[PDB]
């Protein structure tokens, strides 16, 4: 996930090394689009949406004392809690969004969940995925800005947010 594709299920994203309007492809309906993957509102593309009912709204995870388990990825161990939780988001908090640090090596670097190794939790969403006090992250910036530390069922993540 966050890694191949990067629409919603049922639009794939081919790029196609050649100018000329971008293309899609289906497969519910066997018939292939050409022009975007419209029906909640004007995702992707750059911006320009009043109604932002989908977006990359991500959401960083970085292991400690307060996850299901306090092990790192490479150290593989993590004695260390809240007391370098908000403090270790903190450190970059104020550096990804300073246009000097791309969204993805901290996850490739770091993150526990899928993000781990997926440059990426799970990207953009239709409406809803998961926690409802997660979504109230995306819609309150104007891109580019990070939520911060939401707070919500798991410890502090980040809605970084690409779209």
């Amino acid at each position: 996930m966050a890694d191949e594709e990067k629409l919603p299920p049922g639009w794939e994203k081919r790029m196609s090394r050649s100018s000329g309007r971008v293309y899609y492809f289906n497969h519910i309906t066997n018939a292939s689009q050409w022009e975007r993957p419209s029906g909640n509102s004007s995702s992707g593309g750059k911006n320009g949406q009043g109604e932002p009912a989908r977006v990359r709204c991500s959401h960083l995870l970085v292991k400690h004392s307060q996850s299901r388990r306090p092990s790192s990825w490479r150290q593989e161990k993590i004695t260390r809690t809240k007391e370098e939780a908000l403090e270790l988001i903190n450190g970059y908090i104020q550096k990804i969004k300073s246009g000097e640090e791309d969204f993805e090596s901290l996850a490739s670097q770091f993150s526990d969940c899928s993000s781990a190794k997926a440059r990426g939790d799970l990207g953009a969403f239709s409406r809803g995925q998961m926690q409802k006090p997660f979504e109230d992250a995306s819609f309150a910036l104007r891109t580019g800005e990070m939520s911060g530390p939401v707070f919500t069922d798991s410890g502090i993540h980040i809605i970084l947010r690409t779209e």
